[PDB]
């Protein structure tokens, strides 16, 4: 089985009214205006489903599929019976609703892929499909996923899933996976994946980038919110960031950019914290970095 | 026909003593100790050949080949019959010899692929041969090139050229080429190519990065030196830089890096001047960037 990278439950609550600390510590709002808050980009969330009617998520969700044996399986039913999937969605794209929470890409859309059961586990074949499907899907107007995000891991170097990964990347999809806390090694170990480690809000602890992962408030079941801590919680911040990054980079270059170019655009928005490269990769996600260094010479 | 992106021959000097301003402004010397001055890396200079015995170059050249009909073409004779090739080579990697000049990677090795005639031009196929030649080449001890540099352009999108290029990129050779001033479009225009634009030392102006291109002093024929101005002159700074960057990045990450990751390693060493990305790409080559941003938050 491939499964949710373990994390801690901290809180469940019924009410929030805030921009999470991780959304702002990563400098998303500083770039919202120039990025149109991620409009025109879709993130394929590969996870346990989503609460499709959550007040924070409903106007941001556009489709989803269920690749699981849960609920039949009715492919049309990609409700969350775990909760983790809904939490991810929130960090990526919760809307400015005048309350609850707000995501890194508050104007991007979500395509929900349930490839995990309620128990947070999934057959690997489902993950391979999830990746392939997200690549091949186009919305009714021509729209497509440039971003995949998962916070799952598996002990196994499975050729079929490595293939899906190579397939996504050669078709221009950024593949974001949370670093296994080997047991959770794949698909994050794969050279072509963007692997994301975690730090806390004090910026304390094979990855490319680190983002916030301790005490991350997001949406949760029954139209509520939960606070979760762990590695799995850093990945959705980067998935969101890419929505923003793709928009601004392509607008600046006035040109389409490849998966390769897009990756370089992400990692140049990573400020090293002073930890080692194995600990932090290229550093912490600072979305305004380019603008801070523009003009700055010796 | 493909030819050298046109340049002004501003001057012919015959003796020097100095690190060139292009080499310092790019901040190569700040990164010299940690990159070990480029040792271990080999750059395939695809050009007009090189004065093999240049006092500044001889110790840096481990081999070459002549894929042209000049000199026979005796494939063993890669001597320069133009001057440009010797110039490139000096910027990429002239030696610290306490006179003449010194290159961006003064301890990197040079393989000299002469695929252009004394007249600055070459049959498209020669360039394709030359790309495929540098990728496949193995040393006496199993050395290979990770870096390809050229300053040429042709009007024609020929697939044999593009495939050659894709083939260096899937084998993790970085391919570096100058963005000419539609007649010099190829191969610079190719997505997988690192296209280098030019600025002057005042940082005044489909590209990736910009580097110095005006009044560039380097090695010339007859053991001398010359100063040239033009787009073609910025590329070598970048290919030099790569030798440097591969060593310091592979050292920090404790691991081989792919050509995609190396790419990212280059563009996060580019500071933007404050043009649009269209005009300047990712910014001006600044090797010391990561050091200076380490530790630096809102
Ligand atoms: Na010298």
């Amino acid at each position: 089985k491939f499964r949710l990278i373990p994390y801690k439950q901290v809180d469940k609550v019924s009410a929030l009214s805030e921009v999470p600390m991780g959304v702002e510590i990563v400098e998303a709002p500083a770039v919202w205006r120039a990025s149109a808050k991620g409009a025109g980009q879709i993130i394929g969330v590969i996870d346990t489903g989503c609460q499709v009617d959550h007040p924070d998520l409903a106007e941001r969700i556009i489709g989803g599929v269920n690749l699981t044996t849960d609920y039949g399986g009715d492919e049309t039913n990609f409700s969350d019976n775990n909760g983790h999937g809904t939490h991810v969605a929130g960090t990526v794209a919760a809307a400015e609703t005048g309350s609850g929470v707000v995501g890194v890409a508050p104007k991007a859309d979500l395509f929900i892929i349930k490839a995990l059961s309620g128990d947070g586990s999934g057959e690997m074949g489902w993950i391979a499909k999830a990746i392939r499907y997200a690549v091949d899907w186009r919305g009714p107007k021509g729209e497509q996923m440039r971003i995949i995000t998962m916070s799952l891991g598996g002990p196994t170097d499975s050729e079929e899933l490595h293939d899906a990964v190579k397939y996504a990347v050669s078709n221009n999809v950024s593949v974001v996976c949370a670093a296994g806390n080997n047991e959770f090694a794949y698909p994050a170990a794969y050279n072509e994946v963007i692997a994301v480690g975690a730090v806390d809000f004090d910026l304390r602890l094979e990855i490319d980038i680190v983002a916030p992962g301790v005490g991350i408030k997001s949406t949760y079941l029954d139209s509520g919110y939960a606070e979760l801590s762990g590695t799995a919680m850093a990945a959705p911040h980067v998935a969101g960031a890419l929505a923003l990054i793709i928009n601004l980079a392509e607008d600046a270059f006035k040109r389409s950019l490849s998966e390769t170019e897009i990756y370089a655009q992400l990692v140049r928005r990573a400020t090293p914290i002073g930890f080692t490269a194995q600990a932090e990769g290229n550093g912490f996600l600072t979305l305004d970095l380019v603008e801070r260094i523009t003009g700055q010479f010796t």
